[PDB]
């Protein structure tokens, strides 16, 4: 099921639709805690949605994600495939842009180290917001080895980590004329989903409480440590679960 989202004209309303559109494409069959779990195993024909992207030039990408863990494949932008070098995206190219004359396989896989290393420049220092995504657009349209990193980074949290937080979406389309820098906040998150959605699991068999820990950081920049489903974070901003048989 692919869904779309166009910057022109662009609204938070209309980026939180986009997002919800997102999260609903992606299958499930349990939830816990009223969180959708996604899917350990998917056949290929059940495996890819595709999210239209069209910047406010009217130029447009088509991104492949894997509904599984809502990971980037790869994208095309018009006769041109690009696809991360990992063996998940490697497998996502018999399924998708099977039409595409070119077909490009980046430099890197889409792990942030990787990424930012490329980028030289950590996730905090790359600005986000609706005009940052229609820059990324742009960018990844235009393809240059210079920039593309960066730019990739950009879509990935404006996609995989605002459909599997809440607190993403919102601070990313709050700014629709503007840009801004992420806190630590959102690099905790993104860097907790998997422990997180791990920890969830673990506690709808363990009367609501974590095996383990989970630290995160809050609004004051404060380290808080996380022990059961009641915390604000699994109660009202996570919105995806990695399913514990998809970790590595
Ligand atoms: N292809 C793709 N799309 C989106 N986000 C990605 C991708 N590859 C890696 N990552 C991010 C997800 C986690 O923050 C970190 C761990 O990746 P891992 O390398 O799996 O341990 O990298």
């Amino acid at each position: 099921m692919d869904v779309s989202f166009r910057l022109s004209g662009a609204t938070s309303s209309s980026y939180g639709v986009f997002i919800s559109n997102l999260r609903k494409a992606l299958p499930n069959e349990r939830k816990l805690y009223d969180i959708p779990l996604l899917r350990s195993s998917l056949p290929g024909s059940q495996r890819y949605a595709l999210i239209h992207l069209t910047n406010y030039a009217d130029e447009t990408i088509s991104v492949a994600i894997d509904v599984t863990n809502v990971y980037i494949m790869g994208y095309r932008a018009g006769d041109t495939s690009y696809f991360f070098n990992q063996a998940s995206a490697t497998e996502a190219a018999k399924y998708v842009f099977k039409d595409a004359m070119r077909k490009v396989t980046l430099p890197y896989s889409g792990n942030y180290e990787r990424l930012q290393t490329a980028a030289g420049k950590i996730r905090e220092n790359i600005p986000l917001g609706l005009p940052a995504l229609d820059s990324a657009i742009t960018t990844l349209f235009y393809y240059n080895a210079n920039s593309a990193a960066s730019a990739l980074m950009v879509l990935i949290q404006s996609t995989s980590e605002a459909a599997r937080y809440k607190f993403i979406e919102q601070q990313i389309g709050k700014r629709v004329d503007k840009t801004f820098l992420p806190s630590l906040a959102i690099i905790s998150l993104e860097n907790s989903w998997s422990a997180l959605s791990k920890q969830i699991q673990i506690a709808s068999t363990n009367n609501g409480q974590f095996e383990s820990p989970v630290v995160l950081i809050n609004a004051q920049n404060q380290r808080v440590t996380i022990t059961n489903v009641d915390a604000g974070v699994v109660t009202s901003n996570i919105a995806l679960l990695l399913n514990r048989n998809n970790m590595a």
